[PDB]
């Protein structure tokens, strides 16, 4: 006597089910950008260049996600800019200095923004009417660590005078400016902030670099068309799995899983590992589905069983229905390790194994405590909670499809590092503000919000705020953990802040779908019009 099946069905019908790519405009668009390409890292290498305007221009090809195409040249220029310590005089030019150094992990000192600041260590007020400079110190005050108390103000103090100066600046300033008061650009995910940033604010900007604009826009189109077939072939290998009709409990949403996939990694060199990615996340979904809308305690116990055993022979243990998910899991791992035996890898799944294993027991402890009805302390609860939001392992499966990825990153991974589970917190901490209401108004009474407010003794106001600084100081843990020198490459740290990212731009405020969908549009669906 299983609950209503209460779901949507997928607004996107087979919209992305086939997708046959151009050739010819592919390949006119590759041989364009080539040329592109080439002038792009000449203006780069270019010398004599101001301080100012060779942020500027390093800024602007990230924000128009090309820089995926100079990682070297823009190293070695953020590079020599740290080693000189080089002091231009005003606010502007140093919090873009200090905010490109930070993310690129040059451990830039805060002392920088000292001479902007009065003897009580507070930012003058007269630098209220420098919008620019407002602006990218508002978006560095986002990548502060720990050890920056200097900028405890710099978010507060921009953001009230950009509020202020917004209604009367000029465009596309006004659209960039409310748009980082709505979003900044360090939490967001990176290909829907360039497409925002190339179509709203570049494509307007009279001073925009038509050769820049140019690659932007080609380079987008061209990667969106890879993005395209990826989730083509995906929503067919969902198809032919037909869970839509056999396990009608579960909800379809590849659309959207893919979309997270495309927000951990969006380069083509990522191809391989988003398509695991994705096909992991939507699995995994299923499994989260069984256990909280439909599986009985009994047939749970018996599924965490199977699952920590692992082994094909524990099928017939299972009821009918949980046949279908436990079966269709070993194959996707089985097929994982096929792919991977072409690079002698295969052996690396049973990492992202072992953390899937986890996230059931977790799932199967958070039943038991709904049916006991079960108020854990905050400490108890996030024991367990930490691993139900599935990011440890989906941080680990993101490994699995990089070729680069070695034993020894896994290993790193499986300590939980700090960055990781600050990433694990936000999304944790984020989740349970968000879904606080809903699920209250339901069984679940182990919510995070509520054991915080029983184990604390405090109102839901206080103890959303007090999970509002865990993910605050999570933030400046990750900040924190992209400093050089990184205890692995930072091309896997990136995955893991890109996960956190994810996680602020879905609940930026209702359902994920209605917040997602706009952003899929953006990046499946339209392109960007040249
Ligand atoms: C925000 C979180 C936690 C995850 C985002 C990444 C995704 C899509 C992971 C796959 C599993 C999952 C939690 C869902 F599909 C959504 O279910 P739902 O979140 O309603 O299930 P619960 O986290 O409440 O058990
Ligand atoms: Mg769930
Ligand atoms: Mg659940
Ligand atoms: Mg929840």
């Amino acid at each position: 006597v299983r609950p209503v099946a209460d779901f949507s069905p997928s607004l996107w019908g087979d919209q992305f089910l086939s997708f046959s790519i151009k050739n010819q405009v592919a390949e006119k668009y590759a041989k364009e950008i080539e040329a592109l390409k080439e002038q792009t890292r000449n203006m780069l290498l270019a010398t004599g260049m101001k301080l100012a305007d060779t942020l500027n221009l390093i800024d602007t090809i990230e924000r128009l996600g090309i820089s995926y195409h100079f990682e070297k040249e823009i190293d070695d220029i953020l590079d020599q800019i740290y080693n000189q310590n080089s002091n231009c005089n005003d606010l502007c030019t140093s919090a873009l200095q200090f905010r490109l150094l930070r993310q690129h992990g040059f451990n830039i000192s805060p002392e920088i923004f000292s001479k902007f600041q009065d003897e009580n260590g507070k930012f003058k007020e007269s630098l209220a009417s420098d919008v620019l400079g407002l602006l990218n110190l508002y978006e560095a005050s986002h990548v502060r660590t720990h050890a920056d108390d200097i900028l405890e103000d710099a978010l507060a103090f921009s953001t009230i005078h950009l509020e202020s100066a917004a209604p009367h600046l000029k465009s596309p300033l006004r659209e960039q400016v409310t748009h980082a008061l709505e979003q900044c650009l360090h939490k967001g995910v990176p290909r829907v902030e360039t497409r925002f940033f190339i179509s709203s604010i570049y494509d307007k900007e009279q001073s925009k670099n038509n050769v820049l604009l140019r690659f932007a826009k080609l380079d987008f189109n061209l990667l969106q068309m890879l993005h395209k077939q990826e989730l083509a072939q995906v929503s067919r290998w969902w198809k032919d799995l037909d869970f839509v009709t056999t396990l009608p409990y579960a909800r379809d949403r590849v659309v959207e899983c893919y979309f997270w996939a495309l927000g951990v990694y969006f380069e083509p060199q990522y191809s391989q590992a988003r398509v695991m990615l994705v096909k992991t996340i939507s699995m995994i979904s299923i499994v989260d589905d069984t256990f909280d809308a439909y599986g009985t305690v009994k047939e749970l116990e018996a599924y965490t069983d199977a699952i920590q055993r692992w082994d094909i022979n524990e099928i017939d243990r299972l009821p009918d229905y949980m046949k279908i998910s436990y079966k269709a899991i070993l194959d996707l791992y089985k097929d994982y390790e096929k792919e991977l035996s072409s690079a002698g890898r295969s052996h690396i799944v049973c990492h992202a194994i072992e953390r899937m294993k986890e996230v059931v027991r977790n799932y199967n402890v958070e039943s038991t405590w709904f049916i006991e009805g079960y108020t854990p302390p905050v400490s108890e609860y996030l024991s367990n909670a930490l691993a139900t939001t599935t990011y440890y392992y989906l941080a680990t499966t993101s490994y699995l499809g990089m070729k680069s990825a070695t034993e020894q990153d896994f290993e790193w991974l499986s300590k939980n590092p700090k960055i990781l589970e600050a990433s694990v917190i936000i999304c944790r901490v984020i989740d349970d503000t968000a879904t606080y209401e809903v699920e209250k108004s339901r069984g679940q009474i182990a919510t995070g919000i509520e054991c915080c407010m029983r184990d604390y003794g405090i109102s839901t106001k206080e103890a959303m705020a007090k999970f509002q600084n865990m993910a605050e100081t999570a933030w400046k843990d990750i900040n924190e953990g992209l400093l050089r020198p990184t205890p692995v490459s930072t091309e896997f740290l990136t995955p893991i802040l890109n996960l956190a990212r994810i996680v602020e731009v879905t609940y930026i405020h209702t359902h994920p779908e209605k917040v997602l969908k706009p952003h899929i549009i953006n990046l499946l669906v339209d392109s960007i019009k040249i």
